[PDB]
């Protein structure tokens, strides 16, 4: 059968949001890991909440950045994170407004990966599901990315700067890939998404800021 796995089309996945002028790729990215796990346990695919972390994880930036394990942590720690119509993406940040009846997921904790490990991130997206990775976007081949599975010699495993999450994995044709799901609304690469090359020695640093919620 098939080396490859998407998550896609198993209701794991939501439609593709579009971050907007906020630096919250981070929080999209976090809530996107907490949705498959959703799935995953209870069944139903539900939206979360990327501005419920924006306002809330005082330990990240807000639209200046974070880390996705911060975010992690902090619904574990305030338990319970709310839906998108229990708390709506206005695109800024704002005053935390968590609403407890809204909430609509918890978690137990959360699991990074060996950093620079390829080998043990597709064992992470195939046993667990949608991981939470950062990569290098800061380039403009990246950008205007339409159709393939998208290389560059140039990419900087060292400049991790905007958080994103992995789908799955495969081989469009002869080359291997990571399924990817941006943030910048669906008018962007392939309808959201971008396929990025995978065992091409660390591409893009994907396997350098890897996490997983658990549930
Ligand atoms: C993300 O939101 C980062 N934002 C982006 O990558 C881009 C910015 C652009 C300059 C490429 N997107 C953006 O601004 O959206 C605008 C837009 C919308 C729709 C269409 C087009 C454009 C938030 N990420 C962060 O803050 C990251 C967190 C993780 C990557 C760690 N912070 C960061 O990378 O800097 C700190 C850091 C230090 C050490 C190691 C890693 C990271």
């Amino acid at each position: 059968a098939p080396d490859s796995v998407d998550y896609r089309k198993k209701g794991y996945v939501t439609p593709v949001k579009n971050q907007g002028q906020c630096g919250s790729c981070w929080a999209f990215s976090s809530v996107g890991a907490l949705e498959g796990q959703l799935k995953k346990k209870t069944g139903k695919l539900l939206n979360l909440s990327p501005q419920n972390l924006v306002d809330c994880v005082s330990e990240n930036d807000g639209c200046g950045g974070g880390y996705m394990t911060n975010a992690f942590q902090y619904v574990q720690k305030n338990r319970g994170i709310d839906s998108e119509d229990a708390y709506p993406y206005v695109g800024q940040e704002e005053s935390c407004m968590y609403n407890p009846t809204g909430k609509a997921a918890k978690c137990r904790g959360y699991r990074e990966i060996p950093e620079g490990n390829e080998k043990a991130l597709k064992r992470a997206v195939a046993r667990v599901g949608p991981v939470s990775v950062a990569i290098d976007a800061s380039l403009t081949s990246f950008q205007f990315y339409s159709k393939g599975v998208y290389y560059d010699e140039s990419c900087n495993s060292d400049n991790l700067n905007h958080a994103v999450l992995a789908v799955g994995y495969g081989i469009q044709k002869g080359n291997k890939h990571w399924i990817i799901k941006n943030s910048w609304g669906e008018n962007w690469g392939n309808k959201g998404y971008i396929l990025m090359a995978r065992n091409k020695n660390n591409a893009c640093g994907i396997a350098n800021l890897a996490s997983f919620p658990k549930m």
